């Protein structure tokens, strides 16, 4: 259709980001989480978006299992980040959260990603240190929508919005293409926060 339920909110399936040039199809879309003294709470509704051509970019993993492009060493993950189209992310806030602990949570984990993987310079962590800084006086309340807008694949659009309005402006821009693919690697790579959208992503491209 127009409009898909995830976690029985509206997501479309296509949208142009704030200030984009260019239609994304919803390509898989899930949840992520948060704990409370070790019990699991859903935290957010994420959806993938890309560019439709996505799809023939990866035309060799059709006709895979599901489980075969999810499983780590499979290099679908890589290929999925390293696509060369538009992509994004559109955050719908399920639990409310304040923008500081949401900023230091993306820092923390988008620093273990590139220090893992020998990435972390001086400039790396001043730009997670700005982007943590653009969260730090914002309040994330639920329906909150947060926009990440891969539209060159070493920038990253974010944008802002309340419920029920898609955002106008963009409010920050990632000027750093490390942390840019750290961010997708967040999402869609093999320690993805969220399975369930690698896993709705990994489906629509098998089939």
């Amino acid at each position: 259709p127009q409009v898909v339920k995830v976690e029985d909110i509206d997501f479309a399936t296509k949208f142009t980001p704030p200030t984009g040039s260019t239609e994304l199809d919803l390509i898989g879309y899930g949840n992520t989480g948060m704990e409370i003294e070790t019990v699991e709470i859903r935290f957010t509704a994420i959806g993938f978006y890309a560019e439709p051509s996505i799809s023939e970019h990866l035309q060799k993993w059709k006709g895979t299992p599901s489980s075969n492009l999810v499983e780590d060493d499979s290099g679908f993950h890589k290929e999925l980040i390293q696509a060369p189209v538009e992509k994004a992310v559109r955050i719908s806030i399920i639990k409310g959260i304040k923008g500081l602990p949401y900023g230091s949570a993306l820092q923390s984990s988008l620093r273990d990603r590139l220090v893992n993987n020998d990435l972390f310079e001086e400039e790396e962590e001043e730009a997670l240190e700005k982007l943590a800084e653009f969260f730090q006086p914002h309040n994330l309340p639920k329906g909150t929508n947060i926009i990440y807008h891969w539209a060159t694949p070493s920038s990253v659009k974010v944008s802002l919005s309340e419920e029920g309005k898609m955002p106008e402006d963009v409010a920050y821009t990632i000027d750093d293409a490390h942390v840019a693919e750290a961010l997708l690697d967040l999402y869609l790579g093999e320690n993805t926060i969220t399975p369930s959208t690698l896993a709705s992503v990994a489906e629509a491209i098998a089939a």
